[PDB]
């Protein structure tokens, strides 16, 4: 737990200083063709190694799910270290310095341990279950807003999802005309963290992988917030179509919801 978070900062850290090490390099980037070339693959592949290896020096037992290579079982099945070793890969790609390693301990389906952590801005964000969220060692609290007025949403565009691009769109058109502004940062980990920080005050995207968000949604939750459905429902683990925020943002959000899709 304690040791868990222990190692999972120990993990998510070499993983950033690796990370931010080669950001500052250029070195063989190649491919275009869509975006994701050979070097962010080779950073990100070699930040996944240094987690698993981190994480089986102290626990070789437990089931690890990475991105990159999806579940590698454990004889004890109870325990999963779900991880994102890099969320925000065209970022990252692009030189846009906003990145995060994400690493989230599940323990009998409940999420325990979550840590998010900018290596650029050598920001770590942690919780464990029932003992709140911190920044740096310090507690965190949510955003106090008490409607869409004057508040900034993060988002991201259904990039990998096109089809759902008017729906999205007609969302964003309805929220813009409540008076919310949005940012678009490219990393949805850190967007979370951002919500439990309130650095933005909610956050909303479809189709989110769960890598991206195991870590970032007990944050939240250990922050005062909550998450939810596009409908309102607590089944975004199998649709990924993530709301966050405070429970005032959020139903303020899923109002302007019902009448879209999903």
């Amino acid at each position: 737990m304690h040791p868990m978070l222990n190692i999972a900062v120990r993990a998510a850290r070499k993983a950033g200083n690796l990370i931010a090490k080669n950001y500052e390099t250029p070195d063989a980037v190649e491919a275009s063709q869509k975006g994701s070339n050979d070097f962010v693959t080779n950073v990100d592949k070699a930040a996944e190694a240094v987690i698993i290896d981190t994480i089986r020096k102290s626990y070789p037992q437990h089931t690890i799910i990475t991105e990159e290579s999806g579940e590698l079982e454990g004889t004890d099945q109870d325990v999963q270290w779900v991880i994102d070793p890099l969320d925000g890969t065209t970022n990252f790609i692009k030189r846009l310095p906003h990145f995060a390693v994400s690493i989230a301990v599940r323990i009998k389906g409940r999420t325990e341990v979550a840590v998010v952590y900018d290596p650029m801005r050598n920001e770590l964000f942690t919780a464990t279950r029932g003992q709140g969220a911190q920044l740096n060692g310090y507690r965190l609290r949510g955003s106090t807003a008490r409607d869409l007025d004057g508040t900034i949403l993060a988002t991201g565009f259904p990039f990998k999802a096109k089809q759902y691009a008017t729906t999205y769109i007609n969302i964003v058109g309805k929220l813009f005309n409540e008076c919310a502004d949005f940012r678009a940062t490219g990393s949805a980990a850190l967007d979370l963290a951002y919500v439990a920080a309130g650095r933005v005050d909610g956050f909303f995207e479809i189709g989110l992988r769960p890598w991206d968000f195991a870590a970032g949604e007990l944050l939240v939750r250990e922050a005062g917030g909550i998450v939810s459905d596009f409908t309102g429902g607590h089944n975004y683990m199998l649709t990924g179509n993530i709301v966050a925020g405070n429970p005032r943002v959020v139903k303020a959000m899923l109002a302007n919801m019902r009448d879209e899709l999903s």
